[PDB]
């Protein structure tokens, strides 16, 4: 049911067009692009406080790519290779970046010299490529991740790296809270961690179909990469030690989830700061004081633009009904309607998208009325969102009880686990599910092997 | 001399790092990225008035790519090819986009149906790839054009297309005028036009080394592409005619030229709206009322931020001299200095980057003082720039006189030309130069063959 809804809204709302001749590569249409744009504005406000945006190349030579032990093994046959430059075959294969460690790190080796240089915090929003699963899904599992934001940091001590991991987590929390997206934070199992990292922390959110979606990862790379690419720095004493690195990223999934989670029957419902328009003015006219209604709307639009609003005056010549439907299925938060009546009273009708509540406000101080409504809409959407997710995280004491809950109610399943490979693998195989990760807490007994369970773990059917 | 200057400033000002293992692919460092960012902000303000930003894929399948007669011939061996997806060879070669006609047009065939749909105006800023000349030059001739802005339009009548070409030209004029970049507009010879177009209009600017740089092109594609990809539309009568298309683009060259043209001995000099910082506050202190000087600067910074300025308070602990040098070689327009004296008077020293003129202003209304200075700096830079270019465009009546001027003074050479292939080719071969394009005007006699010359043409040594 959700799948169909999603695919249809992506088309109706004109977000992406999937009819491109190459599987897993979609087109961002005007409207979709605007949402993506606003989502990135929000992200960058946060990231630009302490990160420096850069932009590295797309192509990586075998030499550099296969320079890592496990990392290269991790993306072995998941990499696209350019072999020819025109008719002639390149004397050195070039891979489209799957992620940029092998692109930036050799360069980091040069930029880093003294401890005065550290810490360094960079990020870029580029397009990456991954040749994976025959199962292609819009914004969720694409071959061309068109909105891959990857941040990479460099530190003097391992201590600072761990500290950075904590900061990244807080940055994502804030990012997501701004999109009203709920999340579960866990430490992925050591066999699912980013190829070559010390450990991976992941953010997972729940899709309306009971399936889970990884919407963010933070990795503590320790110094394994530093040693590989020779990223050393001079200490205040005169010694030469390797650096401690971390990296974290998000993809188009963040947009998929903002669409999916605040999804609706009427179409899209979006956080005010993400919608293409925050306020759409719709004039109601039947050839009766029209000239005065129109000039009341125009006055209003200009007044809102100057106030900092992303407003749109829909003066098209169609029935107000159709207009309502359109801007509603497109996710516009507030609709301001103006008719002869209310006009001859100095007021207008303001309709919310999340609730449907129409109120009456004085065009005189409407700016503040709108700002407040917007703050309200996000809080509501974020709240609802959190309730819906938590109400889907259920505890299980028996491995059999887990199977019953997953298969019947879907959602996330909480449980105490010993934290052993074989036991975890067995759990996954038996329940045909995936262990998202752990969260350290009081002990107990592993739901599967009964041994001492140091971790609170979660599992679910994932994307 | 210029070459060395350019390369050194790109490094000193930390714009791009060329030390990447793959020739023709450079890295945008933090500072460079900020300039690129601001340059694009300026561009988008203009383009977003009547264009809709989109984002298409990077990869194009042979099927689509080689679907055009001349277009495919034009980028035959200039295209990079991905042949393998992991270890397995793709059953369909994929080319990195050189430009996106073959990527978007098949998709345009679907989006276009009724005349009510037209006109459509799109654009995107993506990275494109071109395997060309062994001669790689930073921001001027790269394999990965990291800042390729391509706009594509669709029209019902050929008349509107030509009209669009005129609009594009005006858009670029405004873009460039904002960067204070001077330009010569001409109609490229029919053998240099964009592969498959009806005709190409190009913008050329002059580099400090007397060489010319193409910084923008507009193409009228007529309906040749429409027929190729089947982009038809229903007329108000019920007929099905093809569409009229145009497309135009810019690359990183725009940034190269803003750096080069307003170049300087002290380093970078940039239009206020392009610099990473428009105002850098430098407090002068020698342990004498410091606490009061610092709090005067902080107060000022905040005050400027809230006014809309991109300001930076350099409170580092180094000699004010070094600070001056740094922000000067980096292109910061205005430097605001505050010391005990001026402070105890309610004034500060404002230094211009283009001139070096230091003035004294009341911290009380400094906001306006700064805004005015910024407007002034651009006008000055744009003016100077235009003078320098025009003073390098020289007329020639004899083909021999041309050779003397080019070889001795470089620059651009104006001349009357018959407009024939063979004559033009001959001119180029004999003068070892390139014919930029023509400009229709009163007749005369071709500088080479003496026949009737309908066109005013220009030539020069180019990049
Ligand atoms: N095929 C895909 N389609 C869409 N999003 C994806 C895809 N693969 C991964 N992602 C998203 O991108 C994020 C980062 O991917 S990753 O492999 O975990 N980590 C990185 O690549 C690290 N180098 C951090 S920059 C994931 O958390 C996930 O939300
Ligand atoms: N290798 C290159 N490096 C940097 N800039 C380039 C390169 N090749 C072309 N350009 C710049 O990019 C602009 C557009 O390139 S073009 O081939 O003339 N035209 C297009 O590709 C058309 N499809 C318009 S979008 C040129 O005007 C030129 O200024
Ligand atoms: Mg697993
Ligand atoms: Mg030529
Ligand atoms: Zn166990
Ligand atoms: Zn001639």
């Amino acid at each position: 049911e959700f799948s169909e809804w999603f695919h249809n809204i992506l088309e109706e709302a004109e977000i992406i067009d999937q009819r491109y001749p190459v599987k897993g590569m979609h087109v961002w249409m005007p409207h979709g692009f605007m949402i993506r744009k606003n989502t990135l504005k929000i992200l960058r406000r946060i990231l630009d406080r302490d990160h420096e945006e850069v932009l590295f190349p797309l192509l990586v030579p075998e030499d550099e790519l296969a320079k890592e032990a496990i990392h290269v093994k991790g993306f072995e046959d998941e990499v696209y290779w350019v072999t020819h430059g025109g008719l002639s075959k390149l004397q050195r294969k070039l891979a489209l970046r799957p992620t940029s460690e092998t692109v930036m790190y050799p360069m980091f080796a040069l930029w880093v010299r003294s401890h005065t240089d550290l810490p360094m915090r960079f990020y870029q929003v580029v397009n990456t490529f991954r040749y994976e699963t025959k199962h292609t899904r819009p914004l969720i599992r694409v071959r061309e991740i068109t909105t891959f934001k990857e941040a990479h940091t460099i530190h003097a001590t391992a201590s600072e790296a761990e500290e950075q991991v904590e900061r990244a987590v807080e940055i994502y929390k804030e990012f997501f809270n701004s999109l009203g997206i709920p999340y579960l934070i866990t430490r992925r199992p050591p066999w699912d961690k980013f190829p070559g990292s010390e450990y991976t922390v992941a953010f997972d959110t729940l899709m309306p179909d009971g399936k889970t979606l990884q919407i963010g990862t933070v990795h503590n790379l320790g110094q394994t990469f530093a040693r590989t690419f020779e990223i050393k720095f001079e200490t205040p004493e005169g010694d030469h030690e390797y650096v401690h690195q971390t990296c974290y990223g998000l993809s188009d999934r963040v947009i998929a989830s903002v669409i999916a989670i605040h999804g609706d029957e009427s179409g899209l419902c979006l956080p005010p700061d993400v919608a293409a328009h925050q306020v759409v003015i719709v004039p109601i006219i039947f050839k009766k004081a029209a000239e005065e209604v129109m000039e009341a709307c125009r006055e209003l639009r200009s007044r809102l633009e100057a106030a900092g609003f992303r407003v749109h005056l829909d003066d098209r010549d169609i029935r107000a009904g159709r207009k309502y439907y359109e801007w509603e299925m497109r996710g516009v938060p507030l609709r301001v309607e103006i008719g002869p009546r209310d006009l001859e009273k100095g007021a207008a009708v303001i309709s919310r998208r999340d609730t449907g509540e129409k109120v009456t406000a004085d065009l005189q101080g409407i700016e503040e009325t709108l700002r407040e409504l917007m703050k309200d809409i996000l809080e509501n959407l974020r709240t609802r969102a959190w309730e819906r997710m938590e109400s889907e995280i259920r505890e299980a004491e028996t491995l059999e009880e887990a199977s019953r809950i997953v298969d019947e109610k879907r959602g996330i399943i909480s449980f105490m686990w010993c934290g052993e490979e074989e036991c975890g693998m067995d759990v996954e195989e038996k329940v045909r599910v995936d262990i998202l990760g752990i969260q350290e807490e009081g002990s107990g007994t592993c739901i599967n092997c009964g041994r001492e369970a140091p971790y609170r773990a979660y599992l679910a059917r994932t994307y």
